C-alpha cells in the first residue's frame, strides 16, 4: 500500500493547513522510501522545520532544504545523494510531486509540488507521488511566491508524518 503522508504548513507563523501525498512506492519504491523516512525523521533528520525557499506562481512550490535552509542543501536516505529511479510517472497537471535536482542522477530531498502541467521536466524530474487533500494550502504557498521565486512570507513545514 502506498504510503500517505502530511506536511502542515505556516506562512509567517500562521497555520495554513495539512497538505496530505500519496507517495507512488508501486512505481518508484526507492524515492517513495526516501520522502517517508523524511517525513516521519525516523532516521534523525528530515523535513520538519524547513521551509518552502522558492515558489513561483503558475509554476511550483519548491521546498525540502533542511541542511542549509537556501535551495543549495538537503541530504537523503541513503546519503548525500541517489539516482533518478525511472521517468515512468510524468508531471501531468496541478499537485503533482516530484523531485527537485541538480542534474541527472542528483536526487537529495529538495521535492516541489506543482500548480500546473509541467511537462517540460519529463524525462528530467523524477515524479513519485501527489496531493491527495489540501490542493487549497498549495494555492496559498503559491500565492505568497513571485516570478523570482523569492516568497513574501515565511512558509514553514511545522510538522510531517506518516498517515498510512
Ligand atoms: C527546467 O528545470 C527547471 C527550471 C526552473 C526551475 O525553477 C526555476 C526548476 C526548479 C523548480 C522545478 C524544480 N527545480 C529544480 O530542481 C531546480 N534545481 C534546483 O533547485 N537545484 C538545487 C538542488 C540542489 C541539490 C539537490 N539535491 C536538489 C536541488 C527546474
Amino acid at each position: 500500500g502506498n504510503p500517505l503522508v502530511y506536511l502542515d504548513v505556516d506562512a509567517n507563523g500562521k497555520p495554513l493547513g495539512r497538505v496530505v501525498l500519496e507517495l507512488k512506492a508501486d512505481v518508484v519504491p526507492k524515492t517513495a522510501e526516501n520522502f517517508r523516512a523524511l517525513c516521519t525523521g525516523e532516521k534523525g533528520f528530515g523535513y520538519k522545520g524547513s521551509t518552502f525557499h522558492r515558489v513561483i506562481p503558475s509554476f511550483m512550490c519548491q521546498a525540502g532544504d533542511f541542511t542549509n535552509h537556501n535551495g543549495t542543501g538537503g541530504k537523503s536516505i541513503y546519503g548525500s545523494r541517489f539516482p533518478d529511479e525511472n521517468f515512468t510517472l510524468k508531471h501531468v497537471g496541478p499537485g503533482v510531486l516530484s523531485m527537485a535536482n541538480a542534474g541527472p542522477n542528483t536526487n537529495g530531498s529538495q521535492f516541489f509540488i506543482c500548480t500546473i502541467k509541467t511537462d517540460w521536466l519529463d524525462g528530467k524530474h523524477v515524479v513519485f507521488g501527489h496531493v491527495i487533500e489540501g490542493m487549497d494550502v498549495v494555492k496559498k504557498i503559491e500565492s505568497f511566491g513571485s516570478k523570482s521565486g523569492r516568497t513574501s512570507k515565511k512558509i514553514v513545514i511545522t510538522d510531517c508524518g506518516q498517515l498510512s
